[PDB]
């Protein structure tokens, strides 16, 4: 059920999107469809959005099974996932990503696609391991990382595949805040509470205005990656 993959719950103007897909929350084609459906709903409820995963894991990245099944499937999967990153960055209300543990590859791209990011202290890895396992990074990912990561963490993350612990991921730009595994839900609602205080219309317009460069660049990238990522 798509509603188990990304569950949607609305409470007090916050929509929690909970990804729940097997052992490592892989980003599959169904996951992205679920996400788009959940975000459709979040737009319609005008809600502050909190995206989160399962305990100990945000997401280990794209479904490898789909990725390796064929070049067409890999191409369509990454295009959808990048299109989803672009949609999140252009979302009309604030997106909080509440990371409950590890966030690797596309899972760490989700943190680079949001308005506020919170992670949890502990033995977790956050980073972009694609270069480690043999993948040349796609334009979309390079460009999401370029725009958010601290300049000297950026070549280390993308080019060297450096993995970060939570504090390190906050210093590098994956996270804005590190709390304990137990504080996570509460810290997320507390940031949501502060976002409720801003003007949503001014937020939307400022987000599209600030992010125009990034959004056009992502559209060009998504197309370049289709034609040439492989």
């Amino acid at each position: 059920a798509m509603s188990d993959l990304v569950s949607y719950h609305l409470d007090d103007g916050v929509a929690t999107l909970t990804l729940n897909n097997g052992k490592v929350n892989a980003i599959s084609p169904d996951v992205i469809i679920a996400f788009n459906a959940a975000l459709d709903q979040a737009e319609k409820d005008r809600a502050i959005v909190i995206v989160t995963g399962q305990p100990g894991i945000l997401s280990g990245g794209y479904d490898l099974k789909v990725m390796t099944s064929s070049a067409e499937a890999a191409i369509n999967l990454v295009a959808q996932g990048s299109t989803l990153a672009r949609r999140m960055l252009s979302h009309p209300f604030p997106i909080i990503v509440a990371c409950p543990g590890h966030a690797v590859a596309k899972g760490a791209f989700l943190l680079l696609s949001a308005d506020y990011r919170i992670g949890v202290a502990g033995p977790f890895s956050i980073g972009l391991n694609e270069v480690q396992i043999g993948m040349t990074m796609h334009h979309a990912g390079i460009e999401l990382a370029r725009d958010r990561l601290r300049k000297s963490a950026f070549n280390r993350s993308v080019i060297n595949a450096e993995m970060f612990d939570p504090e390190g991921a906050m210093a590098a730009g994956f996270l804005d805040k590190v709390v304990s595994v137990e504080e996570l839900q509460g810290a997320a609602l507390a940031v949501a509470a502060q976002l409720k205080k801003i003007n949503m219309n001014a937020h939307k317009k400022t987000k599209l205005k600030v992010r125009k460069g990034l959004l056009d660049t992502l559209d060009a990238a998504i197309e370049q990656d289709r034609q040439h990522m492989l």
